[PDB]
């Protein structure tokens, strides 16, 4: 399970690092929100045998953070792309401090596969995109916030970073009882260190332990400003 910060060290931590540092917002009152999309069956492609687990790892983790999460699955790239608006538009973010961006299917070399993708019929969502449907202009209630975007696809912009496997999907579980290697190592080391450790910190040793257990997941477009401290329990 997660281990909790005491409120001794976050209160410690925000008066004496406050300068360098995402303000957090008290539990009371914040209604932090994650948004989750998955694709497992697809009309033309294969079908990804163990992603529910990654689904109930991530939702579990991200609550146990905070996160009322809203979860979405089967889509096609324009219902991904409609879901990714309305999820934006959302005025709990306003009174939120950061939100949790994952997104779990198979993908392109630049974009993420809907249900319907075919190399004779795309069916795909650009990355590109995702960055501008939360961005300053086209989402105000999370401006000067941390967006955080963890990605799964098997093959002006600021406060924002992303952690990016890539690992094919039939080579990514190490049972058919657990979730992905990536997924569960995420998992752990958050459970591990979000007490003590802020994001980027999180991520490393995520990496980490991938070298000591393949190619390994890489952070991507980090426009993060302060150090983001979880503050896990409160």
């Amino acid at each position: 399970t997660l281990k909790l910060c005491s409120p001794e060290e976050f209160t410690r931590l925000c008066r004496e690092k406050t300068q360098e540092i995402y303000p957090i917002k008290e539990a009371n009152g914040r209604t932090r929100k994650a948004l989750i999309i998955c694709n497992t069956e697809f009309k033309h492609l294969s079908l990804r045998y163990g992603a529910n687990f990654d689904i109930i790892g991530m939702k579990g983790l991200l609550e146990d953070l905070g996160y009322d999460v809203v979860v979405k699955e089967e889509l096609t790239a324009e219902g991904m792309e409609s879901e990714m608006k309305d999820f934006a538009a959302l005025s709990e973010h306003q009174t939120s401090d950061s939100t949790f961006l994952v997104l779990m299917s198979h993908g392109t070399l630049h974009g993420i596969c809907g249900t319907m993708h075919s190399e004779k019929t795309p069916d795909v969502l650009q990355y590109d995109t995702i960055y501008q449907i939360f961005n300053n202009c086209h989402c105000p209630g999370l401006r000067d916030k941390p967006k955080v975007i963890i990605v799964q696809a098997a093959r002006v912009e600021k406060d924002f970073i992303a952690f990016y496997s890539t690992t094919p999907h039939h080579l990514s579980y190490r049972d058919k009882t657990g979730g992905s290697y990536f997924i569960t190592r995420l998992i752990s080391c958050f459970r591990k260190h979000a007490c003590s450790c802020h994001l980027f910190d999180i991520f490393l040793k995520v990496q980490q332990s991938f070298e000591k257990a393949s190619q390994m997941p890489t952070i991507d477009r980090a426009t993060l400003t302060r150090y983001f401290y979880l503050f896990p329990g409160n």
